[PDB]
């Protein structure tokens, strides 16, 4: 792939948890996109779920039993045979055909949140990704203040799932390179 | 000073730490600025140089002996008596006094890295922002991809002291907001 190995391609992606703390809690749904500059998507990688026992899946916070059960991800984790360290070797390997390494920040909404997950779960995994975030959340704060009329044009999904929301975020960064940035 | 209060203002920080790791490494220095929403630079709050030990400070990386020794900042915190939990109460109460509790995002360059440690160090004072990062290397990342003549504009700067950084992360989205945004 021409576009393979491009300096500026980009790696987004979102996690899904058992809650916020990662001292407690752990990661449930994985999805990865990779785009480039311009925000073209040029390849996914692997969507995982992670094996949870009961226990851990029975213990979850109120808001995350209530969402991940209504719209079959806690199943999914119950059914899924899927490693930590399979979606993190399968992860990693995906996402480094195609951008060099020390090249991309790491791309979400939010980003930081998820890659406090990824630092002390996944470390490796991690280590391929320039230590900077590319937070679509920052501009959203930058357009609710500046020009919100802008936040008309997101498209706000209800879904709550690594590839819906990832595919979520980098359709508002589009918008916002559409109607918020001058190039 | 009229300005207090108001929900769109912003919380500026910048931290020097003994190095990358909170595991391992901690606090030194804490530097907070609120602007409005506009990037108006309204009140400094308190700088503080914390109070360690010549055992932290002797052997602390590398990076940092040098830095920190050459910036006179190892030698504040050799002389200083402040504990983080006195650095922690007065930051709170400055912030509150500015901006409404949930209200402000964390703001700087590569400020996921600075909450790392806020959130392990100072859950209080983390408690008065909003889950969201205000990140301007976010928008750095973005500048150099789409319209990277914009960086001849921006003022870096060689000082690695909490007060200077920060004041040079607002004027660096000063810039931004002139020249990449479209207002
Ligand atoms: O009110 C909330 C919202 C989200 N989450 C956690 O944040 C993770 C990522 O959320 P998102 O990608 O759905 O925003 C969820 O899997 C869940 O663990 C909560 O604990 N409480
Ligand atoms: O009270 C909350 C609600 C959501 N999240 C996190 O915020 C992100 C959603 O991003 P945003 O698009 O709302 O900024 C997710 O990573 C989720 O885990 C929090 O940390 N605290
Ligand atoms: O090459 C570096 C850059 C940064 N830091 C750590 O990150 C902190 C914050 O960086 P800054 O605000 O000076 O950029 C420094 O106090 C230091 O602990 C290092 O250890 N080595
Ligand atoms: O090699 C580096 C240099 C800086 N930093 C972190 O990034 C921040 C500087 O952010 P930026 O302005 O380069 O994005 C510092 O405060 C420091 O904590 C690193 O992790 N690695
Ligand atoms: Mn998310
Ligand atoms: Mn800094």
């Amino acid at each position: 792939h021409m576009m393979a190995g491009n300096d500026s391609n980009l790696i987004w992606l979102d996690l899904e948890m058992t809650g916020l703390e990662p001292v407690e809690d752990v990661i449930l749904e994985i999805a990865i996109i990779i785009t480039d500059s311009e925000l073209n998507i040029l390849a996914q990688g692997p969507i995982f779920a992670i094996s949870q026992t009961d226990d851990v899946l029975d213990n979850m916070n109120p808001w995350c039993i209530e969402h991940h059960g209504k719209s079959g991800l806690t199943q999914r984790c119950r059914d899924s045979e899927v490693s930590l360290a399979h979606a993190t070797k399968e992860s990693l390997a995906f996402v480094q055909e195609w951008v060099p390494q020390g090249k991309s920040p790491m791309c979400g909404n939010s980003i930081g949140q998820d890659r406090r997950f990824i630092n002390k779960y996944m470390p490796d995994f991690e280590d391929h990704f320039h230590y900077r975030n590319l937070d679509v959340s920052t501009i959203k704060e930058l357009a609710k203040r500046w020009k919100p009329e802008v936040l008309e044009s997101v498209v706000k999904t209800g879904a709550h799932l690594a590839l819906d929301d990832i595919k979520e975020s980098i359709a508002e960064l589009k918008v916002y390179r559409e109607l918020f940035f001058k190039l």
